[PDB]
């Protein structure tokens, strides 16, 4: 099995594997039950932006979840990364329907991870940032049926050429290169992700969620992932 | 009086003012009287590394201390720091001698701040970077002793033209501009900083030990807050 | 006298003073008589863009303007900057209006500079992003006319509280921090800046215009600098 | 064939195929026939730095090479870069030896590409940096001879477990993710890059060179490009 660390953006609660029981943000490690979870006031047809942290230092992993004028929801949950991570990963974000659906829509993601070592410039740096997406973007593994459109988005999850979502669908991009996201002579590791995020959906309660993770490099969709697990995991134990 | 949050590098156990009995690391906030302790085993000597961190989210601020190969040393404390300083600051660095001495070299420092909205750009962003000082530094308020020398170091504190330290000595360096450090439609304000130091002494118990803070803009060296209160408290309470 | 450096956009043909005949763009040394131009299709009530930079190797000073589908102006001179002017400066942007006028309104300022010494680290580095203005910006040198506005806005010269733009109107804004622009034992030296801004006008042919602008740290605006002489220069030598 | 733009430190005076006779920089647009060059002290057995940068307005490719208190070497050469290269590349760095020989160590390497547009905030980025090399660094396409040491250095061309320098060797090092260098709606597109290297040799006129090189995304090392064709081109046109 691989080996995930993930933000998760929950719309859907499936109290039979332990969500809550309303849509929630949550940490996940090594789980698709959440270490730590928040109520997520989610609103669909309104743009979001999501900002993930964390640092070698403080052990503690962050993300903050908002809409403009809208609401701002945080988890944060302490742990050392570098004890459940390999040293290379890939970073990616992930999506699913299932029964019910929603636009799983990334419209901008950035990245930045840092190793430093006893100078004001850092021993080792990875960042990427896109503002929009290509036709063909060669620097991005898809994966499942994570596709971009016509309109430069990230449509994780399937739509039709209407831009109605579908069910039963999964999909996930990561980034090309393998990221040294900790080495055990660094003094500080770190490492920061925003994206932003469009949900639509006709359903009353949309679903399934969306999510940033790190992976082991070779990280792939697991069989049985669809719509609860987010892409991310082969069972809910 | 001024506000102020600082990391200290404290070489002298002032056990009286609440100090513990080794030289340590700490988080202040608006007392000398830290927060939050770690030993230090500092080496004179030799060159140090330090690496501090903090965003809204985690609401965690952390340090690190280290020399390569000889230790690291950690310390961090869970607040809110935007209830605590104004959203307008000065950044710098601080240091004392008293009776006991020790040179208080700085020979680079960092400094970042950031105000995230809802987008992968952020809000707002403040970085500066020295690798070394001029003789000039023109971008620096210096106060009290501080000053830079013929080899681009900053000398926070008295030194004699051999580069032996004194005793009574107390200086500070500020960054020119007012930093934008919180502000309350922010998402996320977060800073990072990193400098590196050589503290050379001849004495058994060398002192007193050297800063980084954040303080109010019009922040001066208050009168009485030479050795024990690292030029930055009038008194230890 | 001040010693300037500046990119223009010069919205009124001033030709008795050496413009060209038609809105343009220029690359100012040391006069309001630019070293190079290029013709500026310039359009009042939409948002346009600038992206100047500048490196030691290269000495090549360039500057782009833009408007999003509508056109894009470029214009480059080539100049050793050191040679120029002063090792230390304030930046800033500078407009003023006439007998004609237009808002010189700036919606965004970023400006980076570096100086680089054989290694992949920055020996110096200065950065500042704002994406908005406050009601009081404590980083910023306001000069003359120049305010912030309750949108957050930097209105460089004079508007009403319905927003028209008034005429004989004159304003800077300078960062606080001086800049260490050049350093003669650094390998290279680069600067970059991009502002966004908003030119409207009633009038048929709208004046004057606004810039960047690099300067000696005291620079103030000189007596006689209103209209065609952008606030930068005391005379048209 | 591949497409390749490069920045060379030709070591070799080959001047059967057009080099200058002395040892040169030279900037390398689709042959290995520079289209400028410049006279370089170089020096064995001492740490260079190369910084290069290119930006699409000033449209003005340039490399400086030096060391500290050595010698400084600059080349330029005016060329939009948009009109040679495909918009998707690998960036890498590439050496060899021939009859003659030397190491061509890295001891670290940073890149930095952009496209802006009419933002403060880059439209895409990508930057990576190394301050040293691991083991198996598993974020480069390392072809031919190249490899990594167990002090932290990348080898491009052969040495001997004593550290001496073998004749007849080829070796590149590639980013593992392609970059998105030009794109037709961009503003500006813009790349620098920084590395230190160690170039140590026994013999009178050391050979032969090595490059930063922007290429298609799918670049190899060519048939028969050893010695003279510093692993970039398959014949001297
Ligand atoms: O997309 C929402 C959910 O739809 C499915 O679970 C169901 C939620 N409500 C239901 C109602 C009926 C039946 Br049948 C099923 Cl499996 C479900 C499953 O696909 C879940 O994995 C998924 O979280
Ligand atoms: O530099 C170390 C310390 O020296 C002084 O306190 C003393 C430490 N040891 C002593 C021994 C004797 C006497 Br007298 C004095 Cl005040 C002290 C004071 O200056 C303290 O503030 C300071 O922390
Ligand atoms: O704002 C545009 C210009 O208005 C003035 O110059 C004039 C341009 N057209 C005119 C027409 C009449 C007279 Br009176 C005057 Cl001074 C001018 C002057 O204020 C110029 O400096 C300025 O460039
Ligand atoms: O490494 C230096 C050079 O060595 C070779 O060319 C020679 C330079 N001096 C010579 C002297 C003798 C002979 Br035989 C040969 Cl091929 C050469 C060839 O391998 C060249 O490609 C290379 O640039
Ligand atoms: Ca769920
Ligand atoms: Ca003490
Ligand atoms: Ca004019
Ligand atoms: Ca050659
Ligand atoms: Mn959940
Ligand atoms: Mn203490
Ligand atoms: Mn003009
Ligand atoms: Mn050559
Ligand atoms: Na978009
Ligand atoms: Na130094
Ligand atoms: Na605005
Ligand atoms: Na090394």
């Amino acid at each position: 099995a691989d080996t995930i660390v993930a933000v998760e953006l929950d719309s859907y609660p499936n109290t039979d594997i332990g969500d809550p029981s309303y849509p929630h943000i949550g940490i996940d490690i090594k789980s698709i039950r959440s270490k730590s979870t928040a109520r997520w006031n989610m609103q669909t047809g309104k743009v979001g932006t999501a900002h993930i942290s964390y640092n070698s230092v403080a052990k503690r992993l962050t993300a903050v979840v908002s809409y403009s004028g809208s609401s701002s929801t945080t988890v944060s949950y302490d742990v050392d990364l570098t004890n459940v991570l390999p040293e290379w990963v890939r970073v990616g974000l992930s999506a699913t329907t299932g029964l019910y659906k929603e636009t799983n829509t990334i419209l901008s993601w950035s990245f930045t991870s840092k190793l430093k070592t006893n100078s004001i410039a850092d021993a080792n740096a990875l960042h990427f940032s896109f503002n929009q997406f290509t036709q063909n973007p060669k620097d991005l593994i898809l994966q499942g049926d994570a596709t971009t459109d016509s309109d430069g988005n990230l449509e994780l999850t399937k739509v039709s050429s209407s831009g109605s979502p579908q069910g039963s669908s999964v999909g996930r991009a990561l980034f090309y290169a393998p990221v040294h996201i900790w080495e055990s002579s660094a003094v500080v590791a770190s490492f920061d992700a925003t994206f932003t995020f469009l949900i639509k959906s006709p359903d009353s309660e949309p679903a399934d969620g969306i999510t940033f993770f790190i992976a082991n490099t070779d990280t792939s969709i697991p069989s049985g992932s669809s719509g609860r697990l987010l892409g991310l995991f082969p069972d809910a134990n």
